[PDB]
């Protein structure tokens, strides 16, 4: 019941729009009493959307209580005059260091160290494993939706209607064509997306970045699986990319199987990498 939701008036304060417009009306927010920061997603509410939004709050409520998923705090309604429209504020954990895309763009040559890719990939997989256990498909895994805190903690955001978004991280099965008329999301679609996010960390951009989004959407189901440009990478990393990017989702490994991959499993400098990331964040 949305009637139970309070006005954010002396509770949460909006500071500024965060990212740019990558996430839309997502704001850096402040808890008025403690000054503690939060991420505030603002959306207009109509009487028809009352049960369409009730499930999005419930989704955040139920599944964000994992260390690799940005935690739900609460929900508020900023009422409008009788001539509409009400505003719903979804208050979340603030991942102050921004996204993985920001991290790659803020690194010289726009590439990340292989041990940094492995660490962040495992945190993506651990967050996806939690969602998949609960029978939830993220549906939008990409660098922009993988966030960092000040402590180099990796957290997932925006898990799941009018616009088709960016195609570059979309698995072949989610794109409708003549052989695949009913483009379906499988849990394994998040794994393809994870592999594209791993190329994005390695190369600074996803595989068909130079193509018009319409051309990329056409090519993803027809082209062979994308590959890393450089040969500098280890055998373990190419194998992980190959594992994520199995063209036919029916032979693609599960999240549990990818968590057992040597590239994700074998991480000795796990504590060292976390420090290096924290240090890179400190250089704002
Ligand atoms: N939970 C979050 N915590 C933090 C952010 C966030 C994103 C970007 C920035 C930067 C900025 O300050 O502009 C830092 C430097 C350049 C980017 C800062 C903070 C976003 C969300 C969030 C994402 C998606 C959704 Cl759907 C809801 C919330």
């Amino acid at each position: 019941d949305l009637s139970s939701l309070r006005d954010p008036a002396g509770i949460f304060e909006l500071v500024e729009v965060v990212g740019n417009g990558t996430y839309g009306q997502v704001y850096k927010g402040r808890h008025v009493k403690t000054g503690q920061l939060a991420a505030i997603k603002v959306m207009d509410v109509t009487e028809d959307e009352e049960e369409e939004i009730k499930l999005e709050i419930n989704m955040l409520k139920k599944y964000s209580h994992h260390r690799n998923i940005a935690t739900y705090y609460g929900a508020f309604i900023k009422k409008s005059p009788p001539g509409h429209d009400d505003q719903l504020w979804l208050v979340m954990e603030f991942c102050g260091a921004g996204s993985i895309t920001d991290l790659v763009k803020n690194t010289k040559g726009n590439t990340l160290k292989e041990d940094w890719i492995a660490y962040i990939s495992r945190e993506i997989l651990r967050g996806l494993a939690h969602l998949h256990i609960h029978h939830v498909i993220h549906r939008d895994i990409k660098g922009q939706n993988v966030l960092l805190t000040e402590n180099a903690e990796v957290k997932l955001v925006d898990f799941g209607n009018t616009f088709i978004g960016t195609p570059y991280w979309m698995a072949p099965e989610v794109i409708a064509c003549d052989e695949n008329p009913d483009a379906t999301y499988d849990y394994r679609s998040d794994l393809w997306s994870c592999g594209i996010t791993a190329i994005e960390m390695a190369e600074g951009a996803p595989p068909l970045c130079d193509m018009h989004p319409m051309r990329a959407l056409f090519l993803i189901p027809r082209n062979p699986p994308p590959r890393l440009k450089s040969k500098k990478w280890s055998k373990k990393f190419f194998s992980f990319i190959e594992g994520c990017l199995v063209k036919n989702y029916m032979q693609r490994p599960s999240t549990e199987q990818l968590l057992k991959h040597p590239f994700i499993r074998d991480q000795p400098n796990e504590r060292q990498v976390r420090i290096q990331l924290k240090d890179h964040i400190d250089r704002t």
